[PDB]
Order: structure tokens, then C-alpha cells, then sequence
């Protein structure tokens, strides 16, 4: 009846979601980020959005990035800003007074025109700080000049106040590594040391005429890892560069720094995590005497999860509000809010959760210490939503759940509360289109829309969207969700062919009422499939017992729940036996070349083809920090890392087509991985094909190439699927 | 009717082919080299042949390579660990005396168990020397201890009796680059220096968990080249090493050796080529004195073709045989056999060839001093063919055709004579499955068989073999060679798939009457299609002229030739236009790439697939070597490896399944290209799909590897091709 959605519509003007960015200011307004252009700055209580930047930000050559000073008085913009791994704002900096007019390049000291790794404003003022060659400069007021606050930086090799490869991607998940006091008198920042890391060396074949490798430290599992440390120095006067000694539980003596944030302007809590991860420590240091104490601490079989889990102090820097897995009687621990007094005194805990049941927390958003209100996200509802809850501090601990059904049309939510709690950003992201509102914290009541897309919502109208299915399928006391993506012109009488989309990323869900329009999109609408997506064992937000079913055994159980979901989808008459295939990447691209077999024998050949991009086939080859998580230590040969290899799959494989995509230059997962499996389809005798990425990142970040891969993607298994 | 020739007959010990490897040793005898195990050696004058070694040599590791002693007392033998047999006589070494019995390890001195580059038996005794890290030792007596009597070797960068990179793939075409004197006192070597050289990296991603590149000296066009010089030094005595000074004509500042071999034993002839290949000069130098004296030189206007070219001198030193490009009325110029004293002269040549006519003269094998004989090999029948000739070096200068119908079953030969012409071998090598024969010179008579490989003989008369067809076709001037291949149980009525597999390096010749069996030959049999082979301007064999076609102009011409017989094919009705494919590798692949198109424009799409082997993209990017000799010097940017580049040509491909293979640690051509071609195809948003071979070198020395490759192909075509 009408249009089907197809590759350029994913890429169009029209389907192109607008994240107004919003951040709140103060207790009475948020920044009203970017409408389309313009930045403004909303009033909720007196509807008076003001406008502190306009358009004059593609003016300085489209700053890729942005930030507004805490005197409002000054913007910082970035500008030919070049991506380095998952998120790494470096680029040019510059400088400009609010209303607008007159730029000024914000350069290190006697250096000319040159790149920055990093900028950003401070608490207050106006003061900054700029890291240039892995080294720390500072500015309080805009026209001091910078003062190297911190030298010990060496490209590559010793990093101070951002992550190196591992504690970015794996470890922080950030690359900013520093933290402000409170009172913008002192710094926290981590040193970390890769001069003793192995140096991963990176293929190049198009750069010049003779192309050379790309080198740069990446500890692979079992080899020695990034060593860091904790330094605060002060804003004003001398600054004494101060080291935050780590605790000495001998089951410490290789560990890794999770989490950091200021309880007080003169403490600050750290979480250290044990290389084998599975001993963690929560600390309050004393930003002066360089002396943690313990406050708390937790160990597990497995590994802990979810450990970059920042508290929540109470204004005084007494008690505070953590979350952990607490046991929840029977079928494991979930992950619940817990409270704590400032000054945990060594003999037992302050220990008691003020939730808890089979559901997990997933945020905490805010604190009023006025009474007892604690806001954040649950999976209260259903694992696969997202709603905005709270609860009392005091007596009761009742849960009123702000979100649930107020603005209909989507259940999955996103939030953040005023600097008092009096009102709240709310965004969807799903099922709905995405947008954003903004409510008063008690009444609940849409104060007004933000930012509602309807461009999005008309363009999609147009569109014959899939339609989506939740069908709980279940192994052993565990349920496994699984949404199937029907056609929408799905009758019954036509069989249409089957489309496994596989993740599986221990902790990860890919089970969700998000709103995503991807290829897999594309391959429902406009040449009619139905993908299915399965959360077996290993996934997360269904506590700690699910998760940690694939301890040691990484790619074994997942097979079989991701197998069973195929099986159980494979009964319905309205799917055709000869017609299946798998997708997955990464950890997924894992998981699909894993999931290339015949159930049964008689009943041989489950898929048609299969696609992998980017997959990690060796553990022995992937970053410390993943593979000793879910396989313990190496060194010793845990020699899990044996038996979880691929290879011993590819072995069968018989008369299906499989498709290896993967970018050259990749970071994260090494094309190694895919070298090291093409060797052996080849010694198995096995059919390939292999698309490749020349000199390009992990990522794709570029639109550009993002299409060309989805198409590609597209055009593979809508081959093996016509007949 | 009976069985297809099928993959595993390919590899079949059935249809192995067996070379005794024969060997002269006197003017009576030849080696009979293993017969299939043992070593003998025959006696033509009286049947008496002996036992030099036996099925001893499994013992010794199976020693991939030996060689008797001149005083026949000793038998040196090599093996390889991590077996791979290019013949870059690298390995272990080892020694023993004639019958049998007691092995002893040949190692340097002081140094333990080590692998060798080279061994080798030295001309007279039992004399010899070996090769380690780039310097020369030698042993007179095989008790003696060895000394090394070169020591400038340096691991990769300064190398001395063997050739680097580019002199063994190249300009020399051998790994060997060193030549006893006659009587064994003196020892030429050439000395390479790659120094200055520039180094490419090579991509490893299958070694250790950190792979790391492999480095080596290689000189893509422009770069600066390996710099050699000729020396030589005593066998006996202090040995006093002195280079041979090479000439001045200022068009030779910038040189290859070419060929080096002794005149005399105490004068050694020398072919000085120019980097950019157009001036050589032949020279005699006194391996005394180290002056070099001009004896001869050409030019072209092209390049000088055919420069490895060894002259044959008489006893005495005095009046030599060469071959080269001569005039020859009309219609460019061939190689014929040309006579000039040992000492032109200043003023003139002696100039005065002994054979002329449009045909080449392909190798001297003998001069028989004592009268009027000078044999040689010849396209004088058929350029596709290879008879034995035999010419009166005085008076008349008659060609009396020594094979020419004699041992029918079989047109194309190879031949050495006994150390005094009395008696030769003759090898067949096709049409008819090949054999080895004893003849003796004057009568021409079968003394006997050497070796007949009757088990091949058997095997492919219990198969469907191809059948072949010869059609000459023509362009100008020229005539083009073309083979065809027919299924062998061809009728007229059904419709075949056609196969071009082209090559078309420069020199080159695909069509010859050789016995072959490849994927071709299963391609045909088992399958059912027709291969055509054809060899336009560029080719071999026929003249200067048709040569030089291609100079500044790499792939234009050949295009056009191999798409002509491609069209005169398509005219045929036992053809379908529907099912065409083509296949090349190397320079071959290029072409192949590069022949994606559709000839007219409404009746578009020629080929429904192509697939390249190593295919080499951009002649930038190519050996120095190669790309210099038909477009010229660069640098100055020559601008004919501008257009060449088969990207230009891609930009077409609308619906062809492209496929590549290339061997990723490929140290001819390298992976560069592939990754190169495929940033274009990208660009282009053309469909491509690559097959890695991870780590693996550019030639498939791996009976298992070759075997995986070939099926690989097969299945490509095969595909796209049944309907
Ligand atoms: C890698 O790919 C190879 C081909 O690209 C695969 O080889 C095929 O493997 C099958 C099964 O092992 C072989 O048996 C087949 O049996 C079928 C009937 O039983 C035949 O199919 C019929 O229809 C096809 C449709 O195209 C026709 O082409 C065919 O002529 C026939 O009439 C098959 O042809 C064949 O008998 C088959 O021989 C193989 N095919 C070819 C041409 O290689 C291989 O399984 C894959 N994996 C590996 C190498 O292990
Ligand atoms: C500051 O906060 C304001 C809070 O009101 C905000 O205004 C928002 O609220 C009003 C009303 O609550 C929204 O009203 C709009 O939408 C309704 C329903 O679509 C319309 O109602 C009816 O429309 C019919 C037409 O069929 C008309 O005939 C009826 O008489 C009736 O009015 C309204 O007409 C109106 O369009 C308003 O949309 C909403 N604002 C937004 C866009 O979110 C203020 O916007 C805000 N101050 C500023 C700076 O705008
Ligand atoms: C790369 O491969 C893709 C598919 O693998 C090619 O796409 C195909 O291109 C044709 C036209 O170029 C599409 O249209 C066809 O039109 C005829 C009408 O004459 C019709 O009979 C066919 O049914 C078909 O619709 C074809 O649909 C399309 N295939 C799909 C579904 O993608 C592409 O041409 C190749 N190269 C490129 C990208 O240029
Ligand atoms: C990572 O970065 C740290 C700094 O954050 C590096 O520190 C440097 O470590 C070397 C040792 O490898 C020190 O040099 C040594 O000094 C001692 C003096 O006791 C001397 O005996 C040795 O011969 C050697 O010279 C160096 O002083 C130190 N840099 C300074 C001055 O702070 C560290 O090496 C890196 N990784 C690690 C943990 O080694
Ligand atoms: C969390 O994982 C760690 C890492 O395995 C566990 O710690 C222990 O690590 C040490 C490594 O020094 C292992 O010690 C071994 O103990 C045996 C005892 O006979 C000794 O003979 C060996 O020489 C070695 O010292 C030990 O295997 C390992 N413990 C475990 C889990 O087996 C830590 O206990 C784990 N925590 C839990 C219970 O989740
Ligand atoms: C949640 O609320 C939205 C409104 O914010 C709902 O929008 C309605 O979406 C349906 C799609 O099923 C629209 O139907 C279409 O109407 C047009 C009328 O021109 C017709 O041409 C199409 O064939 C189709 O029937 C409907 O217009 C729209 N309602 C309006 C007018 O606002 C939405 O359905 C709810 N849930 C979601 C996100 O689907
Ligand atoms: C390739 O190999 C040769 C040897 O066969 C290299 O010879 C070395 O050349 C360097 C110059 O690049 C010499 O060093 C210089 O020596 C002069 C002597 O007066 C001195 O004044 C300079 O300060 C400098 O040290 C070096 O002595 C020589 N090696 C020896 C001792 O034999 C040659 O350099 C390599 N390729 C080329 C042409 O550079
Ligand atoms: C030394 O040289 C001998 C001289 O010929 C070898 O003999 C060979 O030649 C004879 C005849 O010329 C062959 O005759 C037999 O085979 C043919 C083949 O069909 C028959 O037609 C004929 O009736 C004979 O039966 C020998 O077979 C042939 N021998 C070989 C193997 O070449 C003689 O063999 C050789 N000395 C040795 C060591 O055998
Ligand atoms: C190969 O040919 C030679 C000739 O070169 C044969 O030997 C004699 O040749 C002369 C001609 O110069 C004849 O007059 C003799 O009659 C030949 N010998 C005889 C009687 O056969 C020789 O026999 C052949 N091969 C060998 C040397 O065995
Ligand atoms: C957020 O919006 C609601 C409007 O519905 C406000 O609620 C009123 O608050 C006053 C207290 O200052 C009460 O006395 C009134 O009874 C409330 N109105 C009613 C009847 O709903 C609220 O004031 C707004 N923001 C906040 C938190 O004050
Ligand atoms: C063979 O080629 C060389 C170079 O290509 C010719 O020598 C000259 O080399 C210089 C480089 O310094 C060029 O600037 C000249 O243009 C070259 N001469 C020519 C061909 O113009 C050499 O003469 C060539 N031989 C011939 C005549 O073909
Ligand atoms: C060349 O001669 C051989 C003999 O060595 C011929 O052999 C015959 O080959 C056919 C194949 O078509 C077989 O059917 C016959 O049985 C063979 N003859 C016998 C019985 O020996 C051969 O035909 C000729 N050409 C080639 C190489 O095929």
C-alpha cells in the first residue's frame, strides 16, 4: 500500500532523530541544548528560553563539540575533531565570549596551532583545563595562561587525565580520566603507565607508497596490564601532587581503578577492582593525606559485575547510597540501592538495601536530602523497559514509579533532575519515537515538550515498520526473552525466512522497547523477513545467577539458548525450514560463526548462511580485561581459553555461506582474529568470503561507510534468501 | 563413458610426473638421477648403471635436495624442518661418502647445528663451499675445516654469493649469484648491497598472540635499487679478492648485472644492463687485473629483452657464440645465434649471425669445436613448439633438425649433451605425456628410454582428457596464437561456458604444445566448458616487434587482443554468450581485472564473472625491475603508471561476480594492491569478494595449500555458470 523502508530512508534527513542534549543548570533550568542550531537555555519555572549560542557554530567550521562555562560567560568549542577509539573528543580548540563574536584559539603555552586531546570547563568560574601531549594544563580565569600542571605525560606511553586503549574501551568506559573536587580547588586525575604494556603492532596498506604499521599498547589476555595510580594536586597555590595509596587486601596486588567521584571537596571515594576481578574495594581518601580507608567490599565465584557504579553522598559527605548484588532471597542476587553511613567503622556493615526483589536497578539519578526520595530506573516493570522510579531514605522505602504510563506510546526511559529534584528532563527512546519532556518532580505533570520529532513520526507513518513480538521462551528456572520483527503486511499462508540476529555479550541486552531502525529494518519491510533476537544466559538485568551461567563455558550455553529460539521459532508454518541465517558482531560475530551446525544429524544443516562482522575468535587474542573476566587468569593456561575457541566449530561447517566482514585497522578486535579463522576454514576445507575495510577503524564512524556496510550486509542475506 | 579428470587426480601419486633429472658427468655418462628413490648413474657406451646413493636419502630426513661430488667419493644432502620448498637452498645441510654410510653435519665453524643458505659442490675434487649470514666459506678437502673467505655479509642488507629479493625475482632469476673458474682456483660472486634500498613492511597476523611484521628490502618503481659489484678471490693462497670495474658509457651509471660467466679460467664475460634497460654491454674481464674491456653492446628503443643471455666460448677462449636481436629484413627483429671473436677490436663487429628467419632461437646448448656444430632449441617449427637443431658454425651454416618428428607423440623439447656432443638427452615435456630419451648426436638413433612415466600414460587413458585446438587469429600485422580447450566428448548441439584464463606477461607465451593438467584440465573434464588461451602484443616468440607492442601502454593493447578472441569465440554456436568467464594470476590477474567490461554499449556485460590470483594493481606499487622496463623510468613521473592503474577500468563493472585471491604475507606482489583495488571498488560501490590465504607467501609451495586453491577456483566459475 505504501513505501517500504529501505537503506536511504535509515540514512534520511527525514528519520533522523534530534537529541536536544538537555543539562540542567541550576534547579530552575537546563541548557535547552542545540533546538537545530541555536543553543538556548530554558526557564521551566518562567518559560524564558534565552539563547546563549546561535548558528555561529558552523560558523567556526562546524565545532563538532561544545561547552558553556559555569559563569556563563564564555563557550568552549571544538572544531576537526578526529575519532581515536570508542569516544575521543581531539581536536582544535577555541574560546568566545557568550553573547557572541571574536574566537581565540586555545593553544598549550609558546606552542602554535595545535591539536588538544581534550578541554573542557571546570566547577566554577570560568576555570579550565586542556590535555596537550599527555600532559595536564590548567587556566582559572579565560585570560591567565595555561600553567603545566601536571608534565609526566608521554605520547602513547604514559597518559594522565584521559584512558589508554584498555580503560577506555574496557575498564572506565570513557576516555576522560580526571575529576574535579566539588569547590574547584583540587584535581583528581589517574596516571596510567602502558611502558610496560606489550605493543600491539597495526597493519597499514594505503596510507603512502610504503605503507607502515600502526603501533600502540593492548594488553591481550594474559599479558601485563596498564599500571595505574590516583593523584590529586591543588588548583591555587603550589599544588601538591598528592598519590591516593590503594588498600592491601593481598587479593589486590594487580588491580584496576573502576570508579572515582568526590564524596566531599576533601574526599574521595575509589572502587578497586583485582585484575582477576573478583575482589572489589569501595574507598574514602582523604584528598590531603593521600590515605584511602576502607568503606566497603565485595567478592564473588564468578566476577563482579557492574563496577564503575557511582554513589551517592549526602550533602555532608555523611552516608551515601550505593548498588549492589544483594541475594534477594532465592535464584541469585540482583543488583538493588543499598545505604551506608559516611564512617563505616571496621567491625560489620551499615549494610541494609531499600530494594530489592527479582528485578534489577539500573541508575541512580538523584538524592533529595530533604526527607527521603532517591530517584532511578528499574527493571521493576519488564526486563526490556525502563522506568523512572523513587523511593523514601526513611521508614518505609516505598516505591512510587513516576514514569509508568505517562506519556504513553513508550516505555523505555532516560532522565535527570533539576539541581533541587523539583522538576526532571524525561527522554523515550522507545517503543515510540524517541523525545524528550519535562515535568515537575511531584506533580509528574508534562510541563511541555522539549523536543517531540515529528518529523520522524510523519516520515515513519509513511513507512510499513515492522511489527514487533515479545514471545519469553524459557531453560531450566531461567526465562529468556526473545522479540521477533514480523514483515507488517504478515499474513499466515506465506512462509518467509528466518533471520537469527545474535549479540550475546555477557551483561549486555538485546531484548529491548528501544526504538531502532537499522538494515534489520530494511531486510523486514523491504524484502520481507522476520528477524529474532534472544537473551539466553549470560545476558544481564536478570540477576547475577543468569549472568554469570556462562562463567568458563563463553560461547557453549549461549549456542544452545540462541539455538533453542531458533528451534522454537522454526516450529511456526509461517517460517520455512530452508530459508534461516545468523548475524552477529563482535562478541556476536563470535556467537554466529559459533552457531554454523546441523541440530540433530539426520535433520542436518540449520542455516542457509551466516555473516560475522568483526569477530573475536580466540580469546587468547582479545584484551585482558574481557577474556580474564569471563574465563579467569591465563598465564597457568586456564585453558578455557582452548575450548572456547571457534575453530573447533568451523570444523563442520558443509554447505553454508559464510561472510566475514571486517575493517583492517580495528582496535578493538583485530583483524588477526579473522586471519587466525580464515586459516583454519582453509585448513577445514570450508567455504568463505571475506569483505574487508582497508586501513579502517573498529567503529565506522562515517555515514559514508556505514552505508556501504549495512547494503553490503543487506545484500548478502537477501541473496541467500530469494529463491 | 569412463571417469572425469577430477581434483584428486590432479594430485594423484598416478598421474605425478617423474623427472630422473639427468645429469652429464663425462662425455659417456650421465647421472640417472633417482629413479624413483635411488640414485644411479648410466653409461650409455656400455649399459653400465651403477649405484651412487639409494632409498638412504629417506634415511637423512628425506633430504630434500643432493649432490654428488665431481670426484664422485661424496654425496651432499639438505633437509627442512617446517617443510616448504621454494629452493632457496636453505636448510640443514650434511654430508657423506659415496656408497653409504656415516652422515656428518656441515656447519661453520664454531657455531653449533645451524641452517644454511647454500651448499653446493665446487668444479674440480671434492672442493665446495656454503653460504652463512651472507658470507662465503670455503673447504677444498672435505676433511679440511672451513674459512670463510668473504665476510661482508650482513643478515638482509649485504648479500654475496646469492641474490636478494629483486636479482632472484627479477634481474637474475636465480637465488644463485656466484661461478667457479673452469679449473676451480678462482671464485666470482656477485656482491648485492640492498643498504640503501628502500625496506617494505610485511603484515602478520597468525605468529605469536602480538603478530609483527616481517621487513625486508624490496624497490617498488622509482625507489633506489640494490646496489651491486662483481668480485673475485684465490681458492689457493692468501686470496687476494678484486672487483671487476664496470664500464663508463655515461647511459650506465645506474646498472644490473645481468650475466656473468667464465670465458676462460682466468677471464670472466659480463652483461652490463642500465636501470632503465635499454643499453647493454657485453664484457671480458681479466679476473687478475679487474679491467673490464668492452666487447660488445646494444640498444633499443623499447628495452633489451632476453639479457641473462649466456655466450658459449671456444676451448680457447678465442671467437664466442651469442644471440640476439637481429633485424631480419621485414617486420622487427629475432633472436639468432651471432659469432665474434675473443678480442673485437675497437673499430667494427665481427658481426655475422649464423641463423636468421622469423622465428627465435630459444637456448644454445653446445659448441662443438671439432668442426661445424652448434645445437640449440627454436621456434623455427612452430612458435608453439620446441625442436632441437643443430647449425655448421663454418662455411654454409645448414640447420639440420635433430628432433623434428622423431619420438613422435610429442613436439615440444629440452636436451643436454654428453662433454662431447656424442651423445644427449632429450626431454619431451609435450604435447603427449612426457618422457625422457638417450640419442646419439650423429645418428639421432633411441639408444633407449630413461624414462617413460607409463603409470601417467595408464591414468590418462582411463580419463576424459580435453581436447585441444590451435586458431591463429590476427591483429595487423600480427598473427595471435590462441589455444582452445574442448570437454572431449564435444558435440556441436549443446551450448559451453567459456573459460578465458589469461596471463599475458610481457615475454611471456601461453600458447604451447606442453603437456599440462590444472584446474583447467578438471574445468573442461569434469565440468564441461572450454578454456581459450591467447598471446596478443606483448607475447614471446614472435619478434622484437610484436614485443615492444606494449612498451608505456601495459594492459591497453592486450585488452583489445584478448577481447578479440574472445569475440571471434562468442561466433561460435557451441558457445553461449550467456555463460563467459575469465581468470588470471599476477601480471595475469591484472588483466584479468582489468578485461571486466562490455564490448559496444547496448550489447554491454561480456563476462558474468572474473577472478584474479595476486593481482598486481598499480605498477607504482610493482618491482622496480618490472614496471621500469615497459614504462619507463619514473620519478620524474614517467605518467604511464598513471593510466595504467587498473582503477580507471573498475569504475565500469555493473554485474559481475568479481573474486580475488592473494596470499596475504605475499613478498612478490603484494597485498597492497588487493587493498588498494579494493578502496577503488569501494569507491566505485562495485561488488567484489576476497579469498585470504593468512600469512601465506605469494607461490604455494604446499601440495595441500595448491590443492585448496585450485578447488576454490573451480567452485567460483563452476557457480557461476550452471543455470
Ligand atoms: C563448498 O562449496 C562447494 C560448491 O561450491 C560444495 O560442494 C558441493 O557439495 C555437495 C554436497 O556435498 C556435492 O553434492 C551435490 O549433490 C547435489 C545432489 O545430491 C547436486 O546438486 C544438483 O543441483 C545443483 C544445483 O546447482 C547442480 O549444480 C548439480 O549439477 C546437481 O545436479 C550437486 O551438484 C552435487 O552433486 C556437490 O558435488 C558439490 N558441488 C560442487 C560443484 O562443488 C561444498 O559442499 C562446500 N563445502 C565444502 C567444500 O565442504
Ligand atoms: C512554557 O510552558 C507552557 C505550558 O503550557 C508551554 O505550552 C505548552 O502547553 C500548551 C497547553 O498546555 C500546549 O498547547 C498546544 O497544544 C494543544 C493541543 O494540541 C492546543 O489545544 C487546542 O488546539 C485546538 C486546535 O484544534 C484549538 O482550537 C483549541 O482552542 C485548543 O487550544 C493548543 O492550541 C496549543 O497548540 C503547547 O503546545 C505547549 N507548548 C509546547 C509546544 O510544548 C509553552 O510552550 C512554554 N513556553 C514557551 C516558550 O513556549
Ligand atoms: C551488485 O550486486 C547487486 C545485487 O547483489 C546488484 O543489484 C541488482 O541490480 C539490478 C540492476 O542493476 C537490479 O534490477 C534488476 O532489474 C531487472 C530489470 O531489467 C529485473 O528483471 C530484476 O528483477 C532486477 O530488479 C536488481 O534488483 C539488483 N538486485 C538487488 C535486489 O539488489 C548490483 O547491480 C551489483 N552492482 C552494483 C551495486 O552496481
Ligand atoms: C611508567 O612511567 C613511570 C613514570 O610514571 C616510569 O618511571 C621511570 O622508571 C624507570 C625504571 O624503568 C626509572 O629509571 C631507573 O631509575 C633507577 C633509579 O633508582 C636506576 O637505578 C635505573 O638504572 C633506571 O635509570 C625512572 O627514574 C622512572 N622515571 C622517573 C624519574 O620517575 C616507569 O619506568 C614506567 N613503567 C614502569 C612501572 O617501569
Ligand atoms: C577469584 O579468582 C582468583 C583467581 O583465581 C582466586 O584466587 C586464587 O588465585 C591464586 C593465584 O595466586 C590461585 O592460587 C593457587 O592455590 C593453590 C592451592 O593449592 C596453589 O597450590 C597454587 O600454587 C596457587 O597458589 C587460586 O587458584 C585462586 N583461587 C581460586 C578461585 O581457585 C579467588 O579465590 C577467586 N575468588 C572467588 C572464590 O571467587
Ligand atoms: C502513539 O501515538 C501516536 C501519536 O503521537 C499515534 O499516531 C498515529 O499513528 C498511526 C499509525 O498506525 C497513524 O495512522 C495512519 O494515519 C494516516 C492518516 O493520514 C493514514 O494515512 C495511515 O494509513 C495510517 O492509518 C495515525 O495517523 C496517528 N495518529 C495521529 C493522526 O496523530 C501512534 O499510532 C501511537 N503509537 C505508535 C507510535 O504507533
Ligand atoms: C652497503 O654496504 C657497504 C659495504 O659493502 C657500506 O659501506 C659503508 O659505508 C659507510 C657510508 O655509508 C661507511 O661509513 C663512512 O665511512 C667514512 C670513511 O671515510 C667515514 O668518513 C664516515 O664518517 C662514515 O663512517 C662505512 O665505513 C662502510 N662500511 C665499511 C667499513 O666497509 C655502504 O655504506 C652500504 N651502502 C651505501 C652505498 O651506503
Ligand atoms: C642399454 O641399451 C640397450 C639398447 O637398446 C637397451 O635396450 C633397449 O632397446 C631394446 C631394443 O632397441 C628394447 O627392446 C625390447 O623392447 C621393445 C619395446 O616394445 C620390444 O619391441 C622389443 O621386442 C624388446 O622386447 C629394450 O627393451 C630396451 N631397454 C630399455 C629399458 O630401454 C638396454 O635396456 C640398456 N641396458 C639396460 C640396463 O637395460
Ligand atoms: C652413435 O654414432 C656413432 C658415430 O658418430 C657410432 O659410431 C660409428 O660411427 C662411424 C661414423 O663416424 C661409423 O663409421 C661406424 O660404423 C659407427 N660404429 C658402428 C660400427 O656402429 C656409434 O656407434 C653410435 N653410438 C655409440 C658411440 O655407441
Ligand atoms: C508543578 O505543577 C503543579 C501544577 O499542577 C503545581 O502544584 C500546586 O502546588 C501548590 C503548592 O505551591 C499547591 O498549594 C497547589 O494545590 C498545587 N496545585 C494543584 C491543586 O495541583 C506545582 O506547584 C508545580 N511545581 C512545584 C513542585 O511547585
Ligand atoms: C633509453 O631510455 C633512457 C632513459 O629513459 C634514455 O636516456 C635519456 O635519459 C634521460 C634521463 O636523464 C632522459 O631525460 C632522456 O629523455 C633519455 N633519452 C631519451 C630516450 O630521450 C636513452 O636514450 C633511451 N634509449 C633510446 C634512444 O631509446
Ligand atoms: C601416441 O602414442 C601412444 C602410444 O604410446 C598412443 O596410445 C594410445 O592412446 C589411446 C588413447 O586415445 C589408447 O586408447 C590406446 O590404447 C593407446 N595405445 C596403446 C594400446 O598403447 C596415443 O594414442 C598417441 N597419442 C597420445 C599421447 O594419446
Amino acid at each position: 500500500q505504501k513505501k517500504k523502508v529501505t537503506v536511504e530512508d535509515l540514512f534520511s534527513e527525514d528519520f533522523k532523530i534530534h537529541d536536544p542534549e538537555a543539562k540542567w543548570i541550576s534547579d530552575t533550568e537546563f541548557i535547552y541544548r542545540e533546538q537545530k542550531g541555536t543553543v538556548r537555555l530554558w526557564n521551566v519555572e518562567t518559560n524564558t528560553s534565552t539563547v546563549l549560542i546561535e548558528g555561529k557554530k558552523i560558523e567556526s567550521l562546524r565545532a563538532i563539540r561544545y561547552e558553556i562555562s559555569p559563569d556563563r560567560e564564555y563557550a568552549l568549542f571544538s572544531y576537526n575533531v578526529e575519532p581515536i577509539y570508542q569516544h575521543s573528543y581531539t581536536g582544535y580548540y577555541v574560546l568566545s565570549k557568550i553573547p557572541h563574536g571574536d574566537p581565540q584559539s586555545l593553544d598549550p603555552p609558546e606552542v602554535s596551532n595545535a591539536k588538544l586531546q581534550y578541554a573542557g570547563w571546570g566547577p566554577k568560574g570560568q576555570q579550565l583545563i586542556f590535555i596537550f601531549e599527555n600532559n595536564i594544563y590548567y587556566c582559572a580565569h579565560v585570560g591567565k595562561q595555561a600553567i603545566r600542571v601536571v608534565s609526566t605525560g608521554k605520547e602513547g606511553v604514559i597518559y594522565n587525565g584521559l584512558s589508554d586503549w584498555l580503560y577506555e574501551e574496557e575498564i572506565l568506559k570513557t576516555h576522560i580520566a580526571h575529576w574535579w573536587s566539588p569547590d574547584g580547588t583540587r584535581l583528581a586525575y589517574a596516571a596510567i603507565n602502558d611502558s610496560r604494556v606489550p605493543i600491539m603492532e597495526l597493519p597499514t596498506y594505503t596510507g603512502s607508497i610504503y605503507p607502515t604499521v600502526k603501533p600502540y599498547h593492548y594488553p591481550k589476555a594474559g599479558s601485563e596490564n596498564p599500571s595505574i595510580s590516583l593523584h590529586v594536586i591543588g588548583l591555587n597555590g603550589p599544588t601538591h601532587d598528592l598519590e591516593m595509596m590503594p588498600p592491601d587486601d593481598p587479593r589486590m596486588r594487580e588491580y584496576y581503578i573502576t570508579m572515582v567521584k568526590w564524596a566531599t571537596s576533601t574526599k574521595v571515594a575509589v572502587t578497586w577492582l583485582n585484575r582477576a576481578q573478583n575482589v572489589s574495594i569501595l574507598t574514602l581518601c582523604d584528598a590531603t593525606t593521600g590515605v584511602c580507608t576502607k568503606k566497603h567490599e565485595d567478592e564473588s565465584e564468578a566476577w563482579l559485575h557492574r563496577q564503575n557504579e557511582e554513589p551517592v553522598f549526602s550533602k555532608d559527605g555523611r552516608k551515601f547510597f550505593f548498588i549492589r548484588a544483594i541475594p534477594q532471597g532465592g535464584r541469585g542476587k540482583f543488583y538493588h540501592i543499598t545505604v551506608s553511613s559516611s564512617q563505616p567503622n571496621s567491625s560489620n556493615d551499615n549494610i541494609q538495601s531499600i530494594t530489592s526483589g527479582d528485578w534489577d536497578v539500573t541508575k541512580i539519578l538523584a538524592y533529595d536530602e530533604k526527607g527521603n526520595k532517591i530517584y532511578f530506573l528499574s527493571t521493576e516493570d519488564l526486563p526490556r523497559r525502563r522506568q523512572l522510579y523513587s523511593a523514601n531514605t526513611v521508614g518505609n522505602f516505598n516505591r512510587q514509579c513516576l514514569s509508568c504510563d505517562l506519556v504513553e506510546n513508550c516505555t523505555y526511559f532516560s532522565a535527570s533532575f533539576s539541581h533541587s529534584m523539583d522538576f526532571f528532563l524525561l527522554k523515550c527512546e522507545g517503543p515510540g519515537v524517541p523525545m524528550v519532556t519535562v515535568h515537575n518532580t511531584t506533580d509528574k505533570k508534562k510541563m511541555f515538550d522539549l523536543e517531540t520529532n515529528e518529523h520522524v513520526k510523519k516520515a515513519i507513518n509513511d513507512r510499513q515498520m515492522p511489527k514487533v513480538e515479545y514471545r519469553d521462551i524459557e531453560i531450566d528456572d531461567y526465562n529468556l526473552p526473545m522479540q521477533i520483527l514480523k514483515p507488517a503486511t504478515f499474513t499466515d499462508t506465506t512462509h518467509y525466512p528466518l533471520l537469527l540476529v545474535v549479540d550475546g555479550t555477557p551483561g549486555s541486552q538485546s531484548v529491548a522497547e528501544k526504538f531502532e531502525v537499522s538494515w534489520e529494518t530494511v531486510m523486514v519491510s523491504s524484502h520481507g523477513a522476520v528477524v529474532v533476537k534472544c537473551d539466553g544466559r549470560g545476558s544481564g538485568f536478570q540477576g547475577t545467577k543468569l549472568l554469570h551461567e556462562v562463567r568458563r563455558r563463553l560461547g557453549l550455553l549461549e549456542e544452545k539458548d540462541q539455538m533453542e529460539a531458533v528451534r522454537t521459532m522454526l516450529k511456526e508454518q509461517y517460517i520455512d525450514r530452508t530459508r534461516v541465517a545468523v548475524f552477529g558482531k563482535d562478541y556476536g560475530g563470535y556467537l554466529s560463526t559459533y552457531i554454523l551446525p546441523a541440530k540433530g544429524e539426520n535433520q542436518g544443516q540449520t542455516f542457509t548462511c551466516g555473516s560475522a562482522l568483526s569477530p573475536i575468535t580466540d580469546f587468547k587474542l582479545y584484551a585482558s580485561a574481557f577474556s580474564e573476566r569471563y574465563l579467569g587468569l591465563h598465564g597457568l593456561d586456564n585453558r578455557a581459553y582452548e575450548m572456547t575457541k571457534v575453530a573447533h566449530r568451523v570444523s563442520a561447517l558443509e554447505e553454508q555461506q559464510f561472510l566475514i566482514i571486517h575493517p583492517t585497522a580495528d582496535e578493538k578486535i583485530h583483524f588477526q582474529h579473522t586471519a587466525e579463522l580464515i586459516t583454519q576454514l582453509i585448513r577445514g576445507k570450508a567455504n568463505y568470503s571475506l569483505q574487508i575495510y582497508p586501513d579502517e577503524s573498529h567503529y565506522f564512524t562515517s555515514s559514508s561507510l556505514k552505508q556501504h556496510l549495512y547494503r553490503s550486509i543487506i545484500n548478502f542475506f537477501v541473496e541467500c534468501f530469494r529463491i
